[PDB]
């Protein structure tokens, strides 16, 4: 069978908790008054989630309300526990209330709000600087999260919420984010596809915290690169090959040789062989105000195949690409 693996770091913070801080099946939520919000617009709609802007009449207060689609009631309790375990946290999005509509009973989680700026609107005004603080503020989440034993598992940039104007990013959608506990296999079938680590697409299921490290990698790249999304997939499988193209299939194989894994017979059909490619061929004129040695080097050590190989969030932040901030 496959090779076990675990976390270079934070490996038995679950181990030495209580089970009440992990067991989130025996978590009890408790509703506030969904009569103290009132609805303003719609923000957005996500994959089982309705989004609106409100205010809370109590105190004239906006706040942000994530009406969720009751399709599986062991996933609200494990996002509720998770969001009451990081409150506070550095740069994680504070959940304010948990409510309850009466008639349809649908729950609904009540967020601070942040006044977000898209990607595409904010990358004309962003700097070198400003991708370097940005890059750190996640950075100091993720360490967070991961030193909490929890694994984000949705790293993408519509999961950063950026209020550019006050330099203020929050770490959004926890509802797939997970506790880590060393040898435990996971559910390969998480995160966004452009954002899916090799671990998810060979189907690795002991996988860790390196998880959100590699999709960090894959916004990092897109940004610094003007190319959104990094690694273009089509489906799953083709997630992989686009991911060969840019590192090159011989690592690739490698780390399937280094932890065991049985690679699906579908990959022999449309991987084929890739050289290794240098991260200055992705250097252009529209892209290279974001482009120095130091982001390439950080890139480099983010991206990679072996998870275990991954720089950890605690290493990335002693990184020379952050030491202007
Ligand atoms: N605090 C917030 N402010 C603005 N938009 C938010 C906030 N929290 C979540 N969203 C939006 O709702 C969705 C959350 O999942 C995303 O589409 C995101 O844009
Ligand atoms: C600077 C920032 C951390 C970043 C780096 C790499 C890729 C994208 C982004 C990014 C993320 C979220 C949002 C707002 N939803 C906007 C942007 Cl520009």
């Amino acid at each position: 069978g496959p090779v076990p693996s675990r976390a270079r770091v934070y490996t038995d913070v679950n181990t030495h908790r209580p089970s009440e801080y992990w067991d989130y099946e025996s978590h009890v939520v408790e509703w506030g008054n969904q009569d103290d919000y009132q609805l303003v617009r719609k923000l957005g709609r996500g994959k089982y989630s309705e989004v609106f802007e409100a205010i809370n009449i109590t105190n004239n207060e906006k706040v942000v309300v994530k009406i969720l689609k009751p399709v599986k009631k062991k996933k609200i309790k494990r996002e509720i526990k998770i969001l009451e375990n990081l409150r506070g946290g550095p740069n994680i999005i504070t959940l304010a209330d948990i409510v309850k509509d009466p008639v349809s009973r649908t729950p609904a989680l009540v967020f601070e709000h942040v006044n977000n700026t898209d990607f595409k609107q904010l990358y004309q005004t962003l700097t070198d600087y400003d991708i370097r603080f940005y890059m750190y503020e996640i950075l100091k989440a993720l360490d967070y999260c991961h030193s909490m034993g929890i694994m984000h598992r949705d790293v993408k940039p519509h999961n950063v919420m950026i209020d550019h104007e006050h330099r203020k990013l929050r770490l959004i959608d926890w509802g797939l984010a997970e506790f880590y506990h060393p040898g435990q296999e996971y559910n390969v079938r998480v995160a966004s596809r452009y954002f899916k680590g090799p671990e998810l697409l060979v189907d690795y299921q002991m996988y860790d915290y390196s998880l959100d490290m590699w999709s960090l990698g894959c916004m990092l790249a897109s940004m610094i690169f003007r190319k959104e999304p990094f690694f273009h997939g089509h489906d799953n499988y083709d997630q992989l090959v686009r991911i060969a193209k840019v590192l090159g299939t011989e690592d690739l194989y490698d780390y399937i040789d280094k932890y065991n894994i049985e690679l699906d017979p579908r990959f022999n059909d449309i991987l084929g062989r890739h050289s290794r490619k240098r991260w200055e061929r992705f250097v252009h004129s529209e892209n290279q105000h974001l482009v120095s040695p130091e982001a390439l080097d950080f890139l480099d050590k983010l991206l990679r195949y072996d998870h275990q190989s991954r720089l950890t969030a605690r290493e990335a932040m002693e990184h020379p690409y952050f030491y202007t901030v």
